[PDB]
């Protein structure tokens, strides 16, 4: 029988990529998304249409609340209700915009979506990951290689990726002893918007020591799935920057 | 005139010694608390003793809500009215205890607790302080320098200390440009319970290079003491540990 | 036509099973190796028994001296002579011995063999690979140390050493990026203890390992190595994996 | 009586920085030097002008070979034989410039750059701890090591293996109440010969001022870290960059 995924914010880019692959390598998915309803069902769609009965979609705002302890463990519920098991977990969806510390979103809602998606909502859907478990279970969390190097004015999207860092090595730490290795990926400069103005894309791409271009979608996840593979089988709380040397490179 | 500082967690321990060290320096100080009345009170009245109208308390709960945005404006705003200036920031206020990931606080209550004290409201008051702005103007955070190593069931709180290293780089950086340094304090073990076990403690104790013992209050003070300083004039960004060599011990 | 790597102290343990999984992979391989003269031929002829051709020998001390250039030069050189082409770097060749700082090899031998063989012969070896060079993927993978943060007491000259190689690892990645040569690490934290070592001391650190409270095995370094010299991670460059089981996130 | 440092590379702008600064506190010094001799005994002539048999000079080559540890161990002979004693050790002697991987042979850029910043840096610490109060070392390191400069490979991997020395040995001479820490400068007292427009260019990368270092704020850092207020800092580095490490490209 196949082994089954949770990948959140999996509609679209990088979370897509991530989904197909495992689904390629013959996982059965749970693709998690928020507003992005019409691509979810969509891709669900092409991967069912490649293997009968082996995707399923599943809406949740992972926004701090009250009740995302319970969206997360139905986000995991619903993996178990269409797959039977979960073996791997990936926290992929987050907010991303500035917050400037000096001067709309009220900075309650800022803090709520930068700090819940980003980290509060993977440490709910780990502790529900672990809580429902020959077996290769593992949780890939999406970090940020430039987290020591941060953008300007993006504090709260930054202390919610630092977070990240640190549920990683806690949950390996915690996790081991159930056989759940935990870690992460880090991305540089990956997927840029096609909006985004033209010499503003050359601008960045042209700091990239490797080829002077941004991570593709796929280079991001063959990290992925090396680190759920066995392959990997005695890897847990490290994280693995994808970002063609970037965070390197001096101001 | 006097320069003055807030100090969260003043009532009692570390966040004591920090507000009694810069009082000694000369700051007029705000002492904030949660719980412990009876000890803020009695910390104003003995630096008021010392030295007329250079003390007030500030009672505020730290944990993270929909007020805490207030409660933090409200904890500057009582250094501007006591005392016409706020020059120093000290983030000492922290909940600490375990969250294991597999099963008493519901869990989002203790996301809100260790999470809104550890990293939340300090970003919240770092934003006050800003906004309220030859000085010598600065923010120290209290880290941890076990942050890489962390207690096992610790999610949650190394999150929120992994965090507030992510808030000192994004403030130090865009708070550079008006002259406001931020910078981290990250003790090992210091002043150790005395109800705690006796094997407990000495177990650790026994594990500190610097002889086999824990930093004193003061000797964590120190370090706050240095980067509020002249002689810190151009250090930003920087967390100094002060853990007499703990966490360069391995397992 | 296949590609060609150097695998450094390729005779035995952890290597040896980077040296087998390349060439298990399509690569030939050229094993360097310093006093393991049987293991290293005996080596290149089960290789070779698979593969005409597909292995060579190569014999040099990494201690630092006034002769590691020329040795560094010809250990590459051996690679172009045997194949053609050098398309891996494997940097794992590594001595480890504790250098107490306070109180029979002379200090100045120490530091020599500890920074030579962790250190100046990956310098060394980076450059006469660099200087030798779309189906192409050049890259180097250096032999780090999880536990570099945390080191053992009295190793300080080993320790200086696996940190220069962190610094050689993001140096090089950075300048030789424009060439198209990825340079990674993979960090162990205990992997294969010695099969002398007694069971029950073994078993002292395999305890402390949060992930199966075992070592890592050979295979399991290899693993990683094989990963970053893939196509799957050609955007990779400056990254350190560890592979530690979780190792050098436990407190003391 | 009086407390004694030696200070590496200590004729010249940041090393004399901390001399005088270790000096003023109420140090007796021994100013080690290698070239800048007669910087070296000019500074020492004035340290004895302010008070008298406070300061000598020592005259060392840090470039790595056989005899190196001998002559590490002859500078910390040099501190008992002046003053008697030797409490601190500020291993500031470096030498910089590019090696790129694609006169000076590569022996020589082996021996210069790792003997400088790494090995001697070890070898002196040896020597301390052997010959023994607030006794402490602190290495000079480099807040950019993460992000290093283009073609300086051996210089940085020297960096490195100095953070793991001041790590490696705090942790092994704490016993013996010997501190060991680190002060991480970003970009420090410009050369005054170096172009206007290239200060500029790195100046305006600053993002506390706008400006490099002055080397008695890289001084003040070494001060605390000996002081008496630091007395359960070990294996700390403490960077004085004015936020410039956090810049991204
Ligand atoms: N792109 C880069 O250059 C880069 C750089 C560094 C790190 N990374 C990391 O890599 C991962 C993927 O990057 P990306 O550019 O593909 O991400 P993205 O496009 O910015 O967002 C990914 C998904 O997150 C979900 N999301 C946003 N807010 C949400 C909320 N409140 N509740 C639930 N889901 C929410 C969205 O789902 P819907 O669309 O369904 O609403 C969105 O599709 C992220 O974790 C990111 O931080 C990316
Ligand atoms: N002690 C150590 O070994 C150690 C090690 C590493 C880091 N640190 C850090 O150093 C700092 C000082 O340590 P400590 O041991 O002195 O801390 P502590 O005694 O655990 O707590 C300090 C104060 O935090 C305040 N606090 C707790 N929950 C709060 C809430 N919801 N709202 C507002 N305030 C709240 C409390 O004030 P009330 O008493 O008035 O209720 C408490 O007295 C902390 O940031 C800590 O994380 C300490
Ligand atoms: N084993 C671990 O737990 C562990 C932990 C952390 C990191 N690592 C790293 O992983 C790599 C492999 O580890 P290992 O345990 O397999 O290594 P190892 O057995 O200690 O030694 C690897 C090889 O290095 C070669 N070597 C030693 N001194 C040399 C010299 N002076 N000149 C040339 N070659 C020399 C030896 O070749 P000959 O036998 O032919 O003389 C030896 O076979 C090393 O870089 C190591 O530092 C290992
Ligand atoms: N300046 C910066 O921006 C910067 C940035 C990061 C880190 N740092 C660090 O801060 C420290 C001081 O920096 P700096 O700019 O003052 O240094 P510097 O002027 O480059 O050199 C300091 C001294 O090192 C000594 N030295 C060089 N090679 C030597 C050798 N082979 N043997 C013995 N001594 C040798 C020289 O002595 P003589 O003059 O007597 O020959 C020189 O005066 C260094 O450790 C440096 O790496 C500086
Ligand atoms: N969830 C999420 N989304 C991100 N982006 C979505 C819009 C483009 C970037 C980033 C992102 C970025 C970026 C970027 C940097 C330089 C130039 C253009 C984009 C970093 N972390 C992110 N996390
Ligand atoms: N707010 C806060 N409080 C802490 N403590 C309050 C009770 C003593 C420890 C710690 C703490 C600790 C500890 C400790 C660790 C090992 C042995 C004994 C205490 C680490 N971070 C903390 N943050
Ligand atoms: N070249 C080299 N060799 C190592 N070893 C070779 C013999 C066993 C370990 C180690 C090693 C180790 C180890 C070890 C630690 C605890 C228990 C057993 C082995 C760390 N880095 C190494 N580098
Ligand atoms: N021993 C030593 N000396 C350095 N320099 C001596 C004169 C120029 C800088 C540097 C140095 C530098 C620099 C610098 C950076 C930007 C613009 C100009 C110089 C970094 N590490 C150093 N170590």
């Amino acid at each position: 029988e196949a082994p089954a995924a949770v990948v959140t914010g999996a509609a679209k880019r990088i979370g897509r990529a991530i989904a197909v692959k495992l689904h390629q390598t013959g996982y059965r998915v749970v693709i998690h998304y928020h507003n992005s309803a019409e691509a979810a069902v969509s891709l669900a769609d092409e991967l069912n249409k490649e293997r009968s009965n082996t995707a399923v979609v599943c809406q949740a705002d992972l926004t701090n609340s009250n009740v995302l302890p319970a969206s997360c463990e139905e986000i995991i519920n619903s993996c178990f209700r269409a797959f039977g098991r979960c073996d791997v977990l990936v926290n992929n969806a987050s907010a991303f915009y500035p917050t400037p510390l000096v001067q709309g979103k009220t900075v309650e809602t800022q803090v709520a979506e930068l700090i819940g998606t980003n980290a509060i909502a993977p440490f709910l859907l780990t502790m529900s990951f672990a809580q429902r478990q020959s077996s290769n279970l593992s949780i890939v969390n999406l970090c940020d290689a430039m987290v020591d190097q941060p953008c300007m004015a993006f504090s709260l999207y930054n202390m919610g990726k630092h977070a990240l860092v640190g549920l990683t090595q806690s949950a390996a730490l915690e996790l081991a002893p159930y056989g759940i290795r935990v870690n992460g990926v880090a991305p540089g400069v990956s997927l840029l918007p096609v909006a985004m103005g033209e010499e503003e894309k050359d601008k960045w791409r042209r700091k990239v020591p490797l080829g002077r271009r941004e991570a593709s979608a796929e280079q991001i996840a063959d990290a992925v799935i090396f680190l759920v593979s066995g392959s990997a089988q005695y890897i847990t709380g490290s994280i693995i920057k994808v970002d063609g040397g970037l965070s390197l490179v001096h101001a």
